[PDB]
């Protein structure tokens, strides 16, 4: 059903119309607002309670009322908050709710909201002009300054400050480079920033880094330069090679492969709901959480309810303080709320069915994200499975993997981030994520070797970790699951036919996971080989129907415990996780974290708590990620190329055969039988299509802010 | 003067061979046979391909023009017509036109080869299986009427065999299980519960023996004994069916064709060529070939013009198996002393590799006298990949996208053994990074299900045992970064807990790299499920634009089992399992990690890969990395019919590290780009926009056609 489908458009605005009337006059569009202003930061769609919807799926149910979550910033009052209130019912809602005291109990400290877009484009006045010009004179000497500075410009970090209730970010400063990628030209200059203040005037500058040194302010700082104390260097504000650019040099060769549907698209793309003759399921973007879908049913049977993605996260290292801060929560400003228009024939095969997504953030309008997603089946070049013999009998018998795809991806500043999860005939499913876009460099001062590669000109390419999370709801023939762990072992046995003789006995291990904490594996430590969630039915063969998660990652590294900032994100410690679903454990990570790590408006661990996973609704948690060390080669962009991550989901006596055995694409013949003919093998088919064929649709593509 | 064009990595073609044979016959002195036929007694020419070039010769003659080595082949030849019968490789040359021969046995080995440690042949099966089925299956007439639908004579029922053929160095006895033949499908999961254990050492089969029988889960001492418990009552027996339907019992999928799955066609021009053994594409040049055993390998890989890598190839495979049964439970396959070329079988167009893939044949004189040809035997093809290699769309500041979807190059070879289906794949990346692949599909070598199951695999359809095993495959991978002297490098991270500079109050973890030198062949032997240094790549003394030595770094794929233990005596026989990755001095003396004669003595190896690391510097050499790569495999429902890929691709990267001073792939063709400010939707701004407009129309197919069977 339209049932786990983001806001329309429609809906959008009619929850405007309302929390509008339904808040006084002295509300603001979250566009220009002012901290000490009342603005509504972003309406979502309120997901449905699982058992609300289940029922209204599975047993004809009137379905769960449709609703709205709206994040509401409450600056203008003298207690101020940020407030989470449901809002419904959709489309014509009459209602409204607080319910941050019942989620995390209390109201929510106003210094974990998120940045304004009016916020930074405020703090950039206070520096380009008020704090800058201090400096105007070293800033020609350094970095061609001209008066007032519209080639300069600034990136926010990670979290603002170093411990709770702070709210001072480090930015740098880089020039402003045109059609190409900034984050590669870092001036040299890096600021803390105090904006804690609901009144901007207010705002500070608590420090300053310059060329391997740090003055307590700007003018601290071109003082000690005009008295020949602090040796300028003149960066070059202009270039070429990659390091500048993107445009290709070369000209356009001879056109890449195109896949194309032979006999026309065999899926279909309704509302957010998808269908194959092997899958349906129901897709979607969360404005922080970002992508996720569920009730995605293998050939009418529901093997999830939910997969999405949790957080990403990014932890650096640096010469400078900008980078050695830096670890971004980059769900606390939003997977959904960037995710950008995918670009036809290069993000996705030129032929993939491209999706808009609808947004209220930051505004009073809802607005479109043109080409959010793309669906696509995809052939693989690759058998889903083969054999040939030669021996006794004469067959082959194989079929070429074809694979449905659906993905968006995410900019945020420096990254592009690629989120697939893709649905393999075998019943299958692959959650992959890619890191590509830019790098964040820093300038580099000599003191560097421990801190990243020099990757350019000037430029430190600044070591750090990924890692994103994942949300599995498996329900594993329905919601009672368990969990078991196979793996192996070799046992000195004698030889049975010959006891004087030893051989070394191969044996699989069962047991089974009772314990929440039992099913918690950290990154460092071994997950066992063989491990998945049962249910009490067992297939044909007496087996516990079962589904395996088999992890893509790279132990992307995590930020010792010992730090006061851990919490913000205890899910990176973890490789993998299981607990028990509960409306009130709904993610992972929260938008919130971002800006105080310190005070955890959630905190995964806790979601860890000596309970049963033995026969429970179980949902299970997965990290994915690797260490990023960046090499010349990520000029101007990291490939995608060995950086996918994430996992398999895959069946484990779940079915009572290979379901792809029942494939209307598999190819068979004997030694005997004429594999040549078109009803012996259909490959022998060619005529397929009429005229001259794929025919192709005209490019278009999304647009920019 | 000259860049040497020589293609000296290719395999011998059919001509070449037929020349080595008729030089052979020769200068052998009569008494010669056809390996299709001999008998143990005999002598017999058992292989001949390719001798590969030494790599002095070899890189003199193709960087500095010298003139080109000599062309060889190596023959393999089973002494059998004699007092102490030994196996020997000849080398023979020089092509076209051979004119000498040379014994090299004593000279890789320290002495002959022990005579059993050489494969067993067509024939030896064949006396096999008449032993079997013949003079002894008989003995048991009843049982097998009973259960078994048997008469004159069996041809309902079907052999295999097993790895190790005895329990010491010097044993040549193989357990042999026995199955339904069935027509057009798997006869592997149709497993009866008999099962024997031939010694087939001696020379004379008259002599062969069966020392052991298995039936349904007991012993018997000879199946004259077992047909005595048989009719005097005392054998329950389990009745097990001849025929069936579905997976267990056919592969034709019961459904009509859908619609059509999509298609890839390079919309104009292809982008790459094939020539004889090489290959070359606008970013990639390379020489592939196929060893009889080792199997699939490439050569002289370049990138931009630019050597990468020397050598990638293949080395052994692996199968290590649980059980119940005696089969099952000794059986250490390796897949080598098959051969992975020998059993490497044609690709089916539109299956085994997209339509429209480049196919090429393969030629082989392997038991038998006149060169054969397996028909499309490697495939070749750019694959677009549908996701981006790289982008980056920008809404901040500054408007503009640029991307590039990724293209990809792939040479596939599958060889067919038994059951196993393995796939093997290397690809090429525009970025300048080499990935190897590797999977397993085709059926499961199956028991008869019987008694402690869950302890050694799945029960996965009626009376069929799923065992439990692992697979190993070795890899050797010659680097030779901008120049044969490279040393190893291991980065890594680590967390430094420190004061703020600017806040001494309070704490950060300071994130450090941490670059160290290995610098002996130990230092960079790593075991199985271990310390392993996230960036891992072999360098040279010289940098690059900024300074960092010039690198390619190693990133495994694999997720490996427990490696055989190493206090079994049958270890040493792949030795290269208990390390996930090992870097050594590259030698002429060490070519290859495993041998076809390592199969059936493993017990005393011909090849010990532990042996290859010795207290000696990678201090700036010729360096050949050894990349192991595999995993466990407990059967399932669905691996019924086949093992499927879908998450099975193991292997490793070849990945450049501060080798460029940039990604090469800004300079990419089909790189695309555009400014806010602009139309993309305009034909010159963006390449993408002439799609529709012009370059559309798809060729017509090729007629389908298969390349047959054997035999
Ligand atoms: C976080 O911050 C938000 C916003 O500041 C809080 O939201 C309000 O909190 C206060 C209590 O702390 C409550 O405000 C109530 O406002 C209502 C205003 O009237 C509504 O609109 C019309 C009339 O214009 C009516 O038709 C509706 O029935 C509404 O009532 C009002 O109902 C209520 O009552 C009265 O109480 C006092 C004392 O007598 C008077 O000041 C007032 O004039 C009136 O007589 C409150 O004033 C309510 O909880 C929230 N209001 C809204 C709109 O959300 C959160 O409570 C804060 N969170 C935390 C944890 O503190
Ligand atoms: C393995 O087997 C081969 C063949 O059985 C052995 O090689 C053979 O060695 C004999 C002598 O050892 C050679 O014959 C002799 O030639 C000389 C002069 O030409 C002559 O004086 C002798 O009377 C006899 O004719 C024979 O040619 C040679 N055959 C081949 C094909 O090389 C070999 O020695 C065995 N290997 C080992 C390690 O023992
Ligand atoms: C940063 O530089 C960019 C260009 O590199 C500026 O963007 C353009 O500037 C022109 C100036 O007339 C204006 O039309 C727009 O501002 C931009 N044009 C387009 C087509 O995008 C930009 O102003 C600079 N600085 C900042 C802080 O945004
Ligand atoms: C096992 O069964 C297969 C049936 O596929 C037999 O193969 C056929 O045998 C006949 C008689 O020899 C041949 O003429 C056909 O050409 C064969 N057909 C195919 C498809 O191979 C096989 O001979 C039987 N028995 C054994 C021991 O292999
Ligand atoms: O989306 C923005 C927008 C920023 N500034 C512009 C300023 C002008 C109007 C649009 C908002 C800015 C910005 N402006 N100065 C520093 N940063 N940052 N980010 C951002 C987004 C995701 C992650 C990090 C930053
Ligand atoms: O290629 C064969 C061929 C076998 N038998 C042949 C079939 C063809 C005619 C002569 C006897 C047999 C065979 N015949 N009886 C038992 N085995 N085996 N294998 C084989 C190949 C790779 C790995 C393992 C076995
Ligand atoms: C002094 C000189 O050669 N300057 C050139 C300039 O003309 C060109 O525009 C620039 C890219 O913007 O590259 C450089
Ligand atoms: C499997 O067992 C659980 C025991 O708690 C039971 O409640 C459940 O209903 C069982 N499944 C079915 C289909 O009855
Ligand atoms: C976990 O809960 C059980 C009750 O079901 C209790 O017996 C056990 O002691 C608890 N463990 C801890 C660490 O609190
Ligand atoms: C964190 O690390 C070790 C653990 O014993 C110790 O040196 C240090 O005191 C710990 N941090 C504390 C107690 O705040
Ligand atoms: C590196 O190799 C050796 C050191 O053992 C030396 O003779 C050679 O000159 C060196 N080359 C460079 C570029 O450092
Ligand atoms: C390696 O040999 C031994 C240890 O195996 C040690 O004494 C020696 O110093 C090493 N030799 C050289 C020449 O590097
Ligand atoms: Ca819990
Ligand atoms: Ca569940
Ligand atoms: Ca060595
Ligand atoms: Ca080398
Ligand atoms: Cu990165
Ligand atoms: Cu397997």
């Amino acid at each position: 059903s339209q049932l786990f489908a983001d806001l329309s458009r429609e809906e959008l605005t009619a929850v405007m119309r309302f929390l509008t009337q339904r808040l006084g006059p002295g509300l603001v569009d979250a566009a220009q607002a002012r901290p000490s202003d009342n603005c509504v930061f972003s309406v979502e769609l309120q997901l449905p309670p699982k058992a609300a919807a289940l029922a209204h799926l599975d047993r004809g149910s009137p379905p769960p009322a449709r609703e709205a979550l709206a994040i509401v910033f409450f600056g203008r009052q003298p207690q101020p908050n940020v407030s989470e209130l449901v809002v419904g019912p959709l489309p014509h809602p009459s209602y409204m709710r607080d319910v941050t005291v019942e989620r995390h109990g209390g109201p929510l400290p106003y210094h974990r909201r998120p940045v304004l877009f009016q916020e930074y484009l405020d703090i950039d006045q206070m520096i380009f002009n008020r704090e800058l010009p201090q400096a105007s004179g070293l800033l020609h000497h350094c970095c061609f300054y001209k008066h007032r500075g519209r080639n300069l410009v600034t990136m926010t970090t990670a979290p603002r400050g170093l411990q709770s209730g702070d709210r001072a970010t480090w930015f740098g400063l880089y020039y402003n480079i045109s059609g190409a990628g900034f984050f590669l030209h870092h001036v040299g200059l890096e600021l803390l920033v105090n904006h804690k203040a609901l009144d901007p005037a207010r705002w500070t500058i608590q420090k300053v880094f310059y060329q391997g040194r740090y003055y307590d302010s700007l003018a601290q700082l071109e003082a000690q330069f005009e008295a020949g104390l602090v040796n300028v260097v003149l960066i070059p504000d202009n270039g070429t090679g990659g390091s500048w650019s993107l445009k290709s040099p070369v000209p356009p060769g001879p056109a890449p492969p195109l896949q194309f549907y032979p006999q026309g698209p065999r899926f279909s793309v309704q509302g957010s709901r998808v269908a194959s003759s092997l899958w349906t399921f129901s897709f979607g973007l969360g404005a922080f959480s970002g992508p996720r879908i569920f009730d995605v049913r293998f050939q009418g049977e529901r093997l999830v309810y939910e997969i999405s993605l949790q957080e990403a996260l990014a932890i650096y290292g640096g010469n400078s303080p900008a980078a050695m801060t830096t670890r971004y929560v980059d769900g606390g400003f939003g997977m959904g709320k960037y995710t950008t228009p995918l670009t036809r024939g290069v993000d996705c095969p030129y032929l993939a069915t491209y999706v808009d997504w609808h947004f209220l953030l930051e505004s009073q309008a809802p607005k479109t994200i043109r080409d959010a997603f793309c669906v696509f089946e995809q052939n693989q070049g690759l058998p889903l499975r083969r054999h040939h013999s030669d021996l006794y009998s004469h067959y082959f018998g194989g079929l070429a993997e074809t694979v449905l795809v659906v993905r968006s991806m995410s900019t945020l500043l420096n990254y592009d981030y690629v989120w697939d999860t893709v649905f393999h005939p075998s019943g299958a499913i692959e959650i992959r994520f890619y890191a590509t876009g830019y790098i964040s460099s820093a300038f580099l001062f000599g003191a560097t070797g421990k801190y990243g590669n020099q990757v350019s000109e000037h430029t430190l390419g600044t070591v750090h970790t990924h890692s994103a999370h994942f949300k599995v709801d498996l329900d594993v023939a329905g919601l009672e699951n368990w969990v078991w762990a196979e793996d192996m072992v070799f046992v000195p046995m004698a030889v049975p036919w010959s006891p004087e003789h030893q051989l070394q006995r191969l044996q699989v291990t069962r047991k089974l996971l009772e314990m929440e904490e039992q099913a918690a594996f950290l990154v460092g430590s071994a997950t066992p080989r063989y491990l998945y969630l049962a249910s009490n039915h067992s297939n044909k063969w007496g087996h516990p129907r079962g589904y395996r998660i088999q992890m893509l990652s790279f132990a992307g590294e995590p930020l010792p415990q010992n730090s006061s900032m851990a919490r913000g994100f205890s899910w990176e410690r973890y490789q993998l996780a299981v607990t028990q679903r509960k409306e009130e454990e709904p993610s992972s990570s929260s938008v919130f974290n971002q800006n105080d790590p310190w005070a955890p408006t959630v905190d995964f661990s806790d979601f860890i708590n000596n309970e049963t996973i033995a026969g429970k609704d179980l949902v299970a948690w997965v990290t994915a990620g690797f260490l990023h060390i960046p090499h010349a080669e990520d000029i101007p962009n990291t490939v995608t190329v060995g950086n996918g991550v994430g996992f398999f989901l895959r069946p484990y006596n779940f079915f009572d055969e290979d379901p792809s055995f029942y494939s209307a694409d598999s190819i068979y013949f004997r030694g005997d039988q004429d594999a040549g003919a078109c009803e012996v093998n259909p490959l022998a088919c060619l005529p397929q299509a009429a005229a001259c064929a794929p025919d192709l649709p005209a490019f278009s593509h999304g647009g920019f802010s």
